[PDB]
């Protein structure tokens, strides 16, 4: 449940952002893994997020919300997430990178997305509850 209320995190930090930017969306979903091969995440989660029309850059915050709640959390200084970000990239899923690309390298897109996970991590906990 450790690893899988922050599997809950990660769709909720997408979700969120996505609804504050005025993308729609609908409730994100946790389910367990049934693969055995030890380099794969245990929890899994899918996200339902409109990035269709969007500009680029809210793309990207779309798309680095997940990982970004730990930082936030953990307490990783904005312009110290880019270095973060680039370190756990083996981590991070093919489809959040598609949807960042090289803006994790853009620190006033973390100052805003810390910035909203100021103004909104309550949403993004009651989301987590509820998943
Ligand atoms: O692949 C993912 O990161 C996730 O399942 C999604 O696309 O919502
Ligand atoms: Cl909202
Ligand atoms: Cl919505």
């Amino acid at each position: 449940m450790d690893e899988r209320f922050n599997a809950a995190l990660h769709e909720s930090a997408h979700t969120v952002i996505a609804q504050v930017l005025g993308f729609n969306t609908a409730t994100p979903i946790i389910y367990e893994n049934s693969s055995t091969n030890p380099d794969e995440k245990h929890w899994l989660g899918k996200a339902f997020i409109d990035t269709t029309n969007g500009n680029v850059e809210d793309i990207a915050l779309v798309g680095l919300a997940g990982e970004a709640i730990q930082y936030y959390i953990e307490g990783v200084d904005v312009g110290d997430c880019p270095f973060i970000w680039e370190c756990n990239l083996e981590d991070i899923s093919l489809s959040d990178q598609e949807l960042v690309k090289d803006l994790y390298n853009d620190v006033e897109l973390w100052e805003k997305l810390y910035t909203l996970f100021e103004q909104h991590h309550d949403s993004i906990l009651d989301l987590a509850n509820s998943i």
